[PDB]
């Protein structure tokens, strides 16, 4: 009796079909333009990282392959070149009139996330030198498959879903932002403003992507936006964080007294 | 001409539909209790050896993160915590009639151990310090998708993995035994029936389920005591494990003299 | 509108069905006796490694497991095991008349390889202690997926995955072969011409993938043909490679002068 087709609801893309969202057209320009623009900043930022990291030669200017021997470094291109593949697919889909098996790519959303916001997660904890480094990650792609479940299955799993991962997501980022907030309560010895704006900014981003989940489920936000807006979320997110911290973590061996293990909260 | 339909057999949940086991009603009230009560054992037994693990401060009482920068003592909260969201999907495809997309999560027999078991083998190898602490899981791991296939595929191809699996399982645990008996034979230096028990008794739940497959395939034992008793070895399996390492492996560096590199077996 | 189905195409085994090669017939005498012949040799080569790796007793003859708490020498286990279970579905599929569900095994081209070669690379760069040693197995994995891509998709977004994989697989090739070249040339300290020989043929095996991807696609080369020629390129690359590296790491810290951090180039 059990079956994957329940003939109460539609399917489509994606998983189920929500009666109250019209058909997304993929293949309109707005969508085509802003997938080219994301596929070329990712890829972009990740040349720029990987020329500027390779061709480093070491504090003293002799060591050839300092940061190949050192891989903890190198943590941020991965995760801009996978989301730069990613990409490339939506470019091929649209190549292919938005039709047949290109489509697989990227038919399950939040899918694509599972192996870029673990890594992301694991390189800003390890940066920094702070506790549960994997633990978060863990618990960070936990949270994208829970996001995956809840975006593909049908009402009452959907949001079960979505609380589990909601509640998940909650513990660990307010667990992250404490250990950041303390490490670099420490390093303040004009950079004050700045720094608490790009932090905060930045916590807000990741913040954003169950607040566009919302938005779009319940009709407030148009597809075509959150298509924009996910885009430009996944740019910032990532492009920009790798640029960050590549004038901090370059040429050390990541055990300074300002980075040593956290004490005292 | 080679096709993933063949005429000649039928399917459904899965995937190949044994003629000769009646259809497993999923909506039945003593499958939800039980589902239910594994999902809260699992969970409850993270949240408790999360706080438990976090919440020490050292040895000496002034290491806050004590845990947090020795990553290793974490990994049983994981093998419980990924068990937990499993067995949420079982929860959320009760919640839509047991029917849909949402029973993709629990779709295939023993896919959810893929993540779990190997994890586990990893951590119970790195706690005692013993060798060939990865090359084992690796081993698990190819028998959870030895497992995985012989349940989705029709029967020669069914029985051919399970028997690939078998010895490959077969080896590695006789190997497993050898030097956990190897390494406890020097803590007993009262204790001795009681920890012999719980070895043996650990290693039994372990060597449990190809014998519940091997029962379940040729009609001996119910498709409901099957799920029942699957239900309760997952829980004895994972829950208890981690308690009974936690008051073990809590304030050492893992290089004692008794946990030293095994030497003359 | 978007679906996974293009009613302009035709589709088969693996995914797209080119309407220009003819159906292969998975059930000739020629392709079981070949797939049994590569199976055999993946088997045969795992036990020997295996045998080999856990017998030896160190380089004074007193310590057990001494590869057991060095497991970078095991590496190279794994790369054959994971391969002989992927030709034993195969076996698997012939039992059961190249028909239904054991198909899956290895229904996408090149699925099989995403499990195998970053493993090999990476124990290729660790064994000779080599910078990059886990972003170029990335990047090898990454040429994986747009090779399954490329195999599963329609012309289009086929020959455009095929472009990007190809890029990715230059660069990283071409770096490879740069820093194994530059290890090895402090060697050479008789053995020029065939451990030049040796290494130049080990690369042509790899460079000789893609090139059998583009000969089968364009009617070159018939399919049968192309069968039999990945299972010998397969078998020379897994089978011959741990053993030419077992009787250069063993009994070794693997940071000796000779294989210390490559300096000026
Ligand atoms: C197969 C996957 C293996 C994944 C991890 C490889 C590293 C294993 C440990 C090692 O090499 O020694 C420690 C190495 C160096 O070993 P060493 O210090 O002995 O030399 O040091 C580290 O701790 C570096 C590990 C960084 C791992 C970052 C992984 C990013 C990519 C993950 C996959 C993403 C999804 C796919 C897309
Ligand atoms: C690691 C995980 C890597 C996953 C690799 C990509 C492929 C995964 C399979 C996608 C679904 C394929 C089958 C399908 O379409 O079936 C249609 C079926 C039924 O459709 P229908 O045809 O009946 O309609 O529906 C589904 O499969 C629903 C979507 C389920 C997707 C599950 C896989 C993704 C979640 C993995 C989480 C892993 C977390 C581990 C943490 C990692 C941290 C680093
Ligand atoms: C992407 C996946 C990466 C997986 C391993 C991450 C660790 C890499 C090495 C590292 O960080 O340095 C060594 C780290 C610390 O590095 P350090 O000592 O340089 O600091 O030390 C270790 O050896 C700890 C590794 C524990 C790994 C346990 C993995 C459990 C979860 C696996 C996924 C399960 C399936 C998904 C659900
Ligand atoms: C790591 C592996 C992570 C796997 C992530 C979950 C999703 C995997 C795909 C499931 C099948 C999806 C498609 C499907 O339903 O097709 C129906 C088809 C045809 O059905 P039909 O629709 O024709 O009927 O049947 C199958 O797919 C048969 C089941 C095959 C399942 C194979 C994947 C699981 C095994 C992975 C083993 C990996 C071992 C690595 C060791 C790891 C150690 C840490
Ligand atoms: C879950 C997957 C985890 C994968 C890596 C495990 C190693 C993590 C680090 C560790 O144990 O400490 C460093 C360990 C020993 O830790 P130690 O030195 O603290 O002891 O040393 C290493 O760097 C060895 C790592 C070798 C990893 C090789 C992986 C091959 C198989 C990958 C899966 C292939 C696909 C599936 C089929
Ligand atoms: C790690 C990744 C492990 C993958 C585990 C095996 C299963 C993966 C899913 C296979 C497809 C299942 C569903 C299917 O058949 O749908 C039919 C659909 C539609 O068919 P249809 O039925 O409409 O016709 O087509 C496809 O799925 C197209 C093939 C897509 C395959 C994508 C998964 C493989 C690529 C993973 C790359 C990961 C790189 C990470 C780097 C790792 C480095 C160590
Ligand atoms: C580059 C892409 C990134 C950093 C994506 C991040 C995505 C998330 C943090 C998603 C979180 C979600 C929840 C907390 C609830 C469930 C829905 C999700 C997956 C959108
Ligand atoms: C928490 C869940 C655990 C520890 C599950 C363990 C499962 C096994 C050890 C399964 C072993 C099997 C075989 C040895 C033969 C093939 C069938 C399996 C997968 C049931
Ligand atoms: C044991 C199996 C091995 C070593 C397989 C290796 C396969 C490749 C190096 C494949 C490379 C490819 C490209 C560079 C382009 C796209 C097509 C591929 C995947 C065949």
């Amino acid at each position: 009796a059990p079956s994957l087709s329940d003939p109460n609801w539609q399917y489509g893309m994606g998983g189920w079909n929500n009666p109250r969202l019209p058909n997304f057209n993929l293949h309109d320009p707005t969508v085509i333009g802003v997938d080219w623009l994301g596929f070329l900043c990712l890829l972009g930022a990740s040349l720029a990282l990987m020329y500027k990291l390779m061709s480093f030669k070491g504090p003293d200017g002799d060591q050839e392959f300092f940061v190949g021997y050192r891989e903890e470094k190198c943590l941020s291109i991965y995760v801009n070149l996978i989301a730069a593949i990613t990409y490339w697919g939506r470019i091929c889909a649209h190549f292919n009139n938005d039709m047949g098996l290109s489509l697989s790519v990227n038919y399950f959303k939040y899918l694509d996330y599972i192996f870029t916001c673990p890594i992301l997660t694991l390189d800003l904890l390890w940066s920094l030198n702070l506790p549960y480094k994997i633990t978060y990650s863990l618990f960070v792609g936990l949270t994208i498959a829970c996001g995956v479940f809840c975006n593909a299955f049908e009402p009452p799993a959907r949001y079960l879903w979505f609380m589990f991962g909601c509640f998940i997501f909650a513990f660990t980022w307010i667990s992250i932002i404490r250990l950041v907030y303390a490490r670099f309560q420490q390093f303040l010895n004009k950079i004050r403003a700045p720094l608490k704006l790009s932090l905060t900014l930045y916590f807000s981003i990741w913040c954003g992507y169950p607040a566009l989940w919302l938005l779009t489920e319940f009709g407030a936000i148009s597809q075509l936006a959150a298509h924009v807006t996910t885009v430009i979320m996944d740019v910032a997110a990532k492009s920009v964080y790798g640029f960050a911290l590549l004038k901090f973590q370059l040429g050390v061996d990541k055990r300074d007294v300002w980075l040593d293990e956290l004490k005292s909260v």
